[PDB]
């Protein structure tokens, strides 16, 4: 049973996040991943959040860009963690789509990570800190985790 | 117990991050309140993050200005969630507050909300959710504060 829901208004955002999901896949926590545009399929979307709870799902991960709507209708419609993630947008860098995700009014948090796939990256990690707030396991999994990387930096980067 | 910890770097900051503990103060969400700050109580800073976890902090909630490191150091030293409050600086409005939180690195999420008020508001509910991701009764007490709202806006649609 998914956990997490992945979810991006575009075929054209999967590269970037699909490094949430490899994230989520490294740590083996089940998850689902599909194209919810709220633009695009506005209706589609509003079921998707609102039946998330029921459905089992502790934790969205969103993704958009521009005039990036998602993640916001999303925590608009649901009151589990929706953790926003900037897509890098062609004029503007994803500032556009930065701003369109973190400036939520009071009553509507979104979680806003990094603009771009550094940012996808982290919205796994940070689904998976929500979880390892409550499952132990997952906590120790992402300690680890860490620890091995802060090896690799200090002991393994060489400089030439 | 304190379930949720918020700090900011000076009691300046307080203006702001009140808002956050007022929410949790209206949903009955034990937490603590203190200045910690990444530039002047670095050490300082590294213990609160560090110890956090074995304290029973399930969240914090971290509000910082300008080059806003307490965040992010804060949540490079600990795998509970945390969440990053964007504090209105003097001369470039939050923009500073803003890129300094939220433009982290894969490895080390912040969760991060609006400039401000909004904000910190936000950062209360977002925890709140996170507990909630646990915690039914929280999660239920979510979505009646939610609906209540709602009923207060549309039934006051009406502009006269």
């Amino acid at each position: 049973k998914s956990l997490v829901g992945v979810i991006m208004g575009s075929t054209s955002d999967w590269e970037t996040m699909k490094y949430a999901c490899d994230i989520l896949d490294e740590l083996n926590i089940p998850y689902e991943k599909k194209v919810v545009s709220a633009h695009r399929t506005p209706d589609y979307m509003f079921e998707y959040a609102e039946t998330a709870r029921e459905r089992g799902l502790k934790v969205i991960i969103a993704g958009a860009g521009g005039a990036a709507h998602l993640p916001g209708m999303v925590a608009a419609k649901t009151n589990l963690p929706v953790i926003g993630v900037p897509v890098q947008s062609k004029a503007l860098n994803g500032l556009d789509s930065l701003l369109s995700i973190v400036q939520m009014p009071g009553g509507v948090p979104v979680a806003t990570v990094a603009i771009g796939k550094a940012g996808s990256t982290n919205a796994g990690l940070l689904a998976a800190q929500i979880l390892g707030s409550f499952h132990d396991d997952i906590h120790d999994a992402l300690e680890l985790r860490r620890e091995a990387i802060e090896k690799d930096v200090r002991e393994g980067s060489e400089l030439v």
